Order: structure tokens, then C-alpha cells, then sequence
């Protein structure tokens, strides 16, 4: 198939170290060739060695061995660690290419599955593709080598037991498997008639609620009397099955051995044929069986990896976000309108957002009242062009997002929530984070003494350079708040939204947090997911969106007047 | 531990078959000494065989094979059918005495666990703990046997090189152990920092949703770079780890294998050592590897076959039906009354019964009331004393039921519902359920053909003698319906508890159960768990009973004029 093509695709990563691989295939071949120099060492150390008296061969065919296993461990020494360099560096680059390409994937992609199994892919696929092909590779070059040199050993030592061998050696394994397959299918037979019987027994205990109400529990205990009879019967059978199989293969092999010694006999072939020569000929003939098996698996391993390295570059290749804008902002100072917007978020056939009408006014603040679920949360990530609305438009400073390039636009929208994310890296890394290039450190700190966070960096092991982050030092949910307000101050960010905590911290975090929130985060035009009712009361203008459909609009004061779901809501808060 | 003791409590049951178990251990022993014979077979064919020329050893040794590998096929097959017999009536006898003893236990158990698992407790765990024990003893018979023989072999064929073995072999195994171990813990730590490093870079990947709205993307690259470096050299590290220990464990057995070289070159044991007698000593440090290896490994098989073995008997003593009534009650002609019944299903903290009164007259029906969990069916699993009152009395002709025999008792209710079980049996068997002894043919088909169930019967293939069940002839509703209609008039149970079907069967199948149950069937003290509103009009006596507690008393009519809950169901009704 195109499984031996997958080798072709991957050829230009593992080309570049192709010395790491010849060294390795040179290694295995000198590994093959010191196993099979082993099996002919037997032929000296029987006929001119323990045989007559010692000379001299009993006192230096153990520096041979000793040598030989010297020569082995250094090869097969050098033949991994070949092996695993160029298959880490494979898998280092197979890996660098799917991150790259996978932090570039629409925010969807995210969605469809957790991050859970998105590691799983970049970690353990890889290894597994490039452990199944250096596997196939390591085997069928050391395994081949082998064998061609065991058959060459055969040959040179006495042809004439050789020849027989290989002509002899397939036909028996034929019979064996003709015999094997047989009785196999006998035994299937039993198994259906087994099922038959075993379900009998099921029905007899569902039989109990019916059998106590009667006067039962004797005729019951006759009928499984037979059919454990039965099951017995029918185990035996099974058994006997097996056990007749097998001494069946065993003599087959055995009568091949017998007409192997048979041959020998006849005076043709004696001649060439002596007692130590035998045993370096029939030991080939056990130590060829298992280079064999692997042989035949070879294949089977190489198709399991190489049909992972599949999904694994159907990941590689596919579309990424489709950034067809052209036109570059800076400074949004325009306004942010929502015109008959139509959304269906992708999973969810029924819309989540529907014909939504939505201004947001410059240097003005709109709070956006909901429930769980009801799309108020939708309509910022359709504001950072996550997803893709299906009708209608948003527009800043008059023209559509999506004509628009992404980095432009994304970089005039800055969130503040309670689940932010840390990098593993210095504060001020994280304060001034892909933008450390442009700003000084003095910056840094004004913005986190004007956000209030100060005070819990200055307490630090190395104050504004500790490394921060989920897998070291922890910080609170209040610090994180803090910490992500000073980055959106330093960024100074036109466009802003806001998540507002559904529960409250200690009154030393809070009074801070919300100090930076009201005097100095939010004087921009602010687009606010409230969940308390005093941040809400001091907005400039309230929307409450309905499960797709926003209801009422207007002020807090003019909310109430309208006796509306707003009102319902506040008297509820 | 007692483990071993497990064989002592099952040995009244393997005992009587001594038979069988001698002749296997017999029949092991040959095959053992029949693969000892075979190898020691091999010095002949070296030394006085194949050397010099074919002084007919070479004609006559090919026949010993065959003879000595038939005989192995017989002594295999005699071994494994004795041990098959022996473990079958071993099986057939636990089974019985399971089955035996599984009837007697109270529903409640029925209830603990599903049919499902108990058919997998009275089928497969038997045979596994047959298996076990059968294959513990095969394998340390034969397998003891065999290393006996490979030692008295090694011992009589120059004794030398062999009391060097069993010394310099151990040693090393110990050696060798000591490496890997070493190296294994290696690994150990290397997989705890390697951990940590994949967690960095899931975090990572949960970093996406913060790094495209920043300027992000390419220092998200760079760490991605360097993680990536850092698990390349540690998986480097890894597999250097497990190349050293290859080789390592390799030299040393080969330094042994030298050592006994050394040793035999010595002008001491030499004298005893010749070119065919030591084929058979170092093959048969080959051929012993895989026993050892087996009787390792036969106290771990023995113990947990003999485990399982340990539920397998806590299951077969257990507590069962207190019968510990000893009066007898024929024809029960008095009334059946409820007396403050208060009663906790099992399993259910909150009671299912609470002071539950009620009088069913002799001669009249009753019809009870209520929705689906109101517990309307445990009243009845309460007359026939599936469950056991917690506190107040039940009784019929003015005795409660914990002073009567389960026997005499179950033997005065008979239930009709939609749902009745079917025995694997002849219909005029089901017909006279474990009463066929007492009751002709005239009697059953009088039954059959007054319950207006004898036209689909007078249709079958052999009429009232058809093999019916669930697992052969399959009957509708309406047909197991007037088979346990036939039942019940047949058994003339004085008290009838009735679960009335929730759907409507065809015309003429409703028809016909409908006339058997009114016109029939119900002419005794009835209580009928009603669900359409017809056979609730008919009834002497309403009860509603919901949530272990009744709503109101009375009849029909009476109870529409005290417009209670039963009033508002009939008018739903």
C-alpha cells in the first residue's frame, strides 16, 4: 500500500543525520556478524577442541568469547544510541512543526476535543511513529544480516545437511499449520453449542422469583443436574480436542527430524559430515527461528506506526484562521455597533445569537445583563473574532472585523477576568508579555503600582522578576486579577471587556481590584459582563440579552421605570 | 498461608477420584523421563554415532525418536483426558451443590446481585478454579519430574562440569538481578522529571486563548523550542539508560559461560570429558531454564485460582430462608388483614411501607391503588413473603405468617401478571408446574381449555406436549397470560394476587384473559394491583395506597363522593 510511501514523506527529516543512520546499520550488521561467528565458534572447540586432548584450544576459545561479547555490547552500544539521536531529532522536529502549526488553528479546533488529548498528540504520537519506524529499521537490518549470515554458515558448513533443511523445514511447517487450523475449527463448533447450554443455566436462576411461589426447588435441581451433566460432557470434549492436537504437531516435527537423521545415514553425504560440524549446522537451524517471526511482524509493526504518523500529519496540514483582512488599526477611538447579528455557535444547531442590535459608545461603559447560558459571553468572544458570526455585521470605527487583519485587531482588545493565564516566566515578562521589547521596566512597575499590585510583587523572592506561573508559584485569584489589569493598562488597550467575579474575595484584595477597575482600568470604552448590581447601577448604559434576544435597553433608572426583566432581576440582587 | 489448606477443605471432593489422579501423575512421570531419555539421546548420536562412520547408530536412532516422541503423544493424552475428568466431576459436583444451595437463599440476594454475575459465578469461576489447581498439579508433577531427571542426567554424565554449574550458575543470577535493578531505578527517576516537563507543555497549550490576542506566537515558539530540546536530551537519557543494561546482563552470562570453559580446560576433569557427552551436559542447562521459570511461577497460579476458590465457597454457606414456621395451612378460607404495617424495602433507608392497614374479605376482591413506586407491589412481595415485615403483623385465618412454613404458605397464593416465567419444559408440565404428579392430563386440559387457552394450543406442533420456553417456542402476552391463568385455576389458590397489564393486547387476545380473569379466574379473596379503571368499577373495595400511605378507603362510588385523590384519577381515568 502507501504505507512504505509514508517512509518517502518523511524522508526529508530523517535525510539531513543520515550518518547517524549508517553507523547504525553498520553497527547491527557488525552485531549479525558477531552472533553468527559465534554459532561457528561450537565447530572448533567439539571436533579439535574438547575432543582428543587440550591443545591449546581450550585455553584460547574463551579469549575468543570473551572478545566477541566485547565486540557485541560495543555495537549494539553504538547502534541505539544512533538510533535514538536521530530519532529524537525527528521527533523533536515533527514536533516543533505541529506546535507551530497548532497555535495558529482557528480557537474551533480547541473546542472540538479538550487539551488534554492536544498534548497526548504532540507527545506520545510522535514517539510512538518514530519508535514503530527505528523499531522496523533496527529489525529488519540486524535480524536479515543475521539470517543471510547463519544461511552462509549452513551452506559452507557440509551443504549437503543444508540443502535438505531448507527444502524439508517449510513443508513440515505447512502440515503443521493444515492440522492446527483444523482442530481449531473444531473447537469453534463447541463453543456455539456451549453458548446454548449456558444460557439454559441464565434462564434457570430468572426462573427463582417463580420457583419459591411453587412447590418447587426439587424438579429444578433434576433439570440443572442434566445440564450440568452437559456442561461437563461438553468441557471434555473441548479438552480432548485440544490435547489431541497437540502431540499431533509433535510428531510431525519429530518425523521430520527422523527423516533428517535418516538422510544423513546413506553413505552420499557422511563424508563431509563429522561429529563437532553438525552442531554449529542444526543449532543455526534453532537460532534462525526466531529472526524469522520477527521478520513477519516487521511489517505489521511498520504499518501500526506509520498509519499514526497518518493522523499525526493530517493534524500537520489543514486550515488556519483566515486573517483576508488587509486593512491596519491602530487606536480604535471609533465605536463598536452590533447590527442584526446572527450567530450559531458551532455544536449548537439552535443560534446563540440572534439579530443582536448593539452599540457601544465611545469612552462609555454598557453592562450586559443575563443569566448562564444566555449569550452574554458569546457576543465579547464574537467582539475578539473567535468565532465567526453568520449574519449580519460588527463594526469598529465604521468598518466590518473581518475586513480586518487579525493581529491589528486583536491587539486593541485587551480582557480582564478571573480565569486569566499565567505564563511560566518573570512578572514583568508576564506585565509586558509578547511585548517586552518595547517597554522599559520602569513602565512595568508604574503599571503594576498604579493597578494595585504592588504590594504582592515587592513580597516576592526576587519582587518583579519571580518566575510566575501554575506549575511554580501560585497566585491568588485577586493577584491574578490585579496582574492582568496592570498588563491591559500597559497596553492601554481602546477596546475593553470585562468578566466580572461571581463571587467575593477578602475586603483588602477586593477594595483593591475594584479601585483599579472604576478610577483606572475603565475609562475606555467598556463592554462589562456584571454580575453585581453596583457595578451596574454605575454604567452608562444596560443591555439585558435574552437567551439570544436582548429584551430591554437603557439606563438603570429608566430600567426600572420600565418594569422590565432588568427590574425583576435588580429586585432580586 | 492457608492458601494450601484450600486443597484439604476441597479434598473431600478430588478424593474419590484418586484413580484418576494417579494415573495422570503416572502418565506426567513417563512423559518426563521420556524427554529426559530423548535428551540425553544426543551423546550416542555424537560420539559412537555420527563420528568414525555409521556403525548403523544412524540407522537405529532415528527409530528410538519416533518411538520415544509416540510414546510422549500417548503419555500426554492419557495425562491431560485423567486431569480433564477429574477437574470436570470436581466442577459438576461444586456446580450441584452451588445450584443446590443458591434456590434456597431469600430473594433479597437475588436482589444484591444481577442474574448476569451469578450465572458467572455458578459457570465460570468453578471452571477457573478447577483450571488452576489442575494446572498447578500438572505443572509441578511434570515439571519437577523433568528437572529430577535433567539433574540425575547432568549428575551421571560427567559430574565435573556439572557440580561447577550448579554453583557458578546461581551466583551469576543473583549478579545479574543486582544490575537491572540498579539501572531500573535509574529509569524511575527520569520518568518523575519527565512528567514534569510534559505538564509545562500542556500548559502551554491551555495558554492559547491568552496568546492570540496579545502580540504573542512566536515567543509561545520559542518555548515550545526549548521544552522540546529539554525532552529530546531526556529521552536520550532514557534510552542510554536501557543500552547500558543490555549489554552488561549479555557480558556477564558470557564471562560465565567462559569461567566454565576455564574450569574444564584444566588437565582434572578433562579425562571424563569427551566431544558428545558434553552436547548433553550444556543442552540440559538450556532445557532446565523454562521449569524453573514454571515452578516460580506455580504458587502465584495456585494462589489465585485457590482465592477465587475462597469467595466461591463463601457464597456456597451463607444464611438462607428463615422457615422457622412450623404449622400448616391447607385451603386458606379466612381473611388476609394488615394490621400497622410499617416495612423498609432493602436498600432504601426511607421506609416503603409505613402502618400500611387493610382487610381483604374472604370471597370478595380488592382493587389497590396508586402510581408507579407508591409501593402497590411490595404489599403483595409482602403476602407471599419475598421480604419480611419490619414491624406489624400480616395474616391470613388470624395468624401471622413468621409462625407458618414458607412451604404450606406460598403454596395458598398464586400470582397472574403480564410477566411470567416459562420452565424448558412440556405445556402441560408448565400447566402442573411441580404438581405433575398429582394432576392427570383430563385435569390439565380441562384447565387449559376453561382458562380459554387451549386454541393456541390445540395448534402447535404437538399440542400439550410442545417444548416451550424462552429459549425455544416463544409466547405472546396474551398467551403467558393464559398459560398462568390455566396455572392458578389448575393449583385452585384460595388467595389471588393479580398485576393487571398496562397495555391493551389485541381484540380477541384481550377478549379471551379478560373473560378467564372475571368470569374464572377471580372468584376468590382477590387483590388486584388495577390499572385500568373497568376492573377497578367491579371491585368490592377501592385502596389507594401512595408513599407507604393509604389516601382513603371505600368503594367506588363511594369514594367519587368523598372526592378524594382516587375521584381525580378517574376522572384522568
Amino acid at each position: 500500500l502507501s504505507t512504505w510511501q509514508t517512509f518517502r514523506r518523511l524522508w526529508p527529516t530523517i535525510a539531513p543525520f543520515k550518518a547517524g543512520l549508517i553507523v547504525a546499520g553498520v553497527a547491527l550488521i557488525l552485531n549479525a556478524a558477531s552472533d553468527t561467528f559465534m554459532l561457528s565458534l561450537l565447530k572448533p572447540l567439539l571436533d579439535d577442541g574438547f575432543g582428543k586432548t587440550d591443545r591449546s584450544v581450550l585455553v584460547w576459545m574463551p579469549l575468543v568469547v570473551i572478545g566477541l561479547m566485547i565486540l557485541r555490547g560495543i555495537t549494539s552500544y553504538v547502534s541505539s544510541y544512533c538510533i535514538s539521536w536521530v530519532s529524537g531529532k525527528v521527533v523533536m522536529t515533527m514536533r516543533r512543526r505541529l506546535f507551530g502549526h497548532m497555535m495558529g488553528m482557528p480557537v474551533s479546533f480547541f473546542d472540538k476535543q479538550s487539551t488534554g488529548t492536544l498534548l497526548s498528540r504532540i507527545t506520545y504520537d510522535s514517539e510512538q511513529v518514530a519508535s514503530s519506524s527505528s523499531g522496523a529499521l533496527i529489525t529488519v537490518v540486524r535480524e536479515g544480516a543475521s539470517i543471510i549470515g547463519l544461511f552462509i554458515m549452513m551452506f559452507y558448513y557440509s551443504w549437503q545437511l543444508s540443502i535438505i533443511l531448507i527444502v524439508l523445514a517449510p513443508i513440515v511447517s505447512i502440515a503443521i499449520r493444515v492440522v492446527s487450523k483444523r482442530f481449531r475449527n473444531i473447537s469453534k463448533n463447541m463453543q456455539n453449542t456451549m453458548g446454548q447450554v449456558t444460557t439454559s443455566a441464565e434462564q434457570m436462576l430468572k426462573g427463582h422469583k417463580e420457583v419459591l411461589i411453587f412447590g418447587g426447588q426439587e424438579v429444578e435441581t433434576k433439570r440443572f443436574d442434566k445440564v450440568s451433566n452437559r456442561m461437563r460432557l461438553q468441557g471434555m470434549k473441548m479438552v480432548s480436542a485440544s490435547s489431541i492436537s497437540d502431540p499431533i504437531i509433535q510428531l510431525i516435527a519429530s518425523l521430520a527430524l527422523a527423516f533428517v537423521l535418516y538422510a544423513a545415514s546413506f553413505p552420499s553425504v557422511m563424508d563431509s559430515l563429522t561429529a563437532g560440524t553438525i552442531t554449529v549446522v542444526f543449532s543455526s537451524m534453532i537460532a534462525l527461528m526466531r529472526p524469522l517471526k520477527s521478520l513477519t511482524n516487521v511489517n505489521a509493526q511498520f504499518q501500526r506506526g506509520m498509519a499514526a504518523c497518518q493522523t499525526l500529519f493530517t493534524i500537520l496540514d489543514s486550515e488556519q484562521e483566515k486573517d483576508e483582512g488587509k486593512r491596519v488599526i491602530e487606536r480604535a477611538t471609533g465605536d463598536v455597533e452590533f447590527r442584526n447579528v446572527t450567530f450559531t455557535y458551532p455544536g449548537r444547531d439552535v443560534p446563540a445569537l440572534r439579530n443582536i442590535n448593539l452599540k457601544i459608545p465611545a469612552g462609555k461603559t454598557v453592562a450586559l445583563v443575563g443569566r448562564s447560558g444566555s449569550g452574554k459571553s458569546t457576543i465579547a468572544s464574537l467582539i475578539t473574532r473567535f468565532y465567526d458570526i453568520d449574519e449580519g455585521e460588527i463594526l469598529m470605527d465604521g468598518h466590518d472585523l473581518r475586513e480586518y487583519t487579525l493581529a491589528s485587531l486583536r491587539n486593541q482588545v485587551a480582557l480582564v477576568s478571573q480565569n486569566v493565564h499565567l505564563f511560566n516566566d518573570t512578572v514583568a515578562n508576564n506585565i509586558a508579555y509578547a511585548r517586552t521589547e518595547q517597554y522599559s521596566r520602569e513602565q512595568i512597575e508604574e503599571a503594576a503600582r498604579m493597578a494595585y499590585a504592588m504590594d504582592f510583587i515587592n513580597k516576592m523572592d526576587n519582587g518583579l522578576d519571580t518566575v510566575i506561573g501554575e506549575n511554580g508559584v501560585l497566585l491568588s485569584g485577586g493577584q491574578r486579577q490585579r496582574i492582568a489589569i496592570a498588563r491591559a493598562l500597559l497596553r492601554d488597550s481602546p477596546i475593553l471587556i470585562l468578566d466580572e467575579a461571581t463571587s467575593a474575595l477578602d475586603t483588602e484584595s477586593e477594595r483593591a481590584i475594584q479601585a483599579a477597575l472604576d478610577e483606572l482600568q475603565k475609562n475606555r470604552t467598556s463592554l462589562v459582563i456584571a454580575h453585581r448590581l453596583s457595578t451596574i447601577e454605575k454604567a452608562d448604559e444596560i443591555v439585558v440579552v435574552e437567551d439570544g434576544v436582548i429584551v430591554e435597553r437603557g439606563t438603570h433608572n429608566d430600567l426600572l421605570e420600565h418594569r422590565g426583566v432588568y427590574a425583576q432581576l435588580h429586585k432580586m440582587q
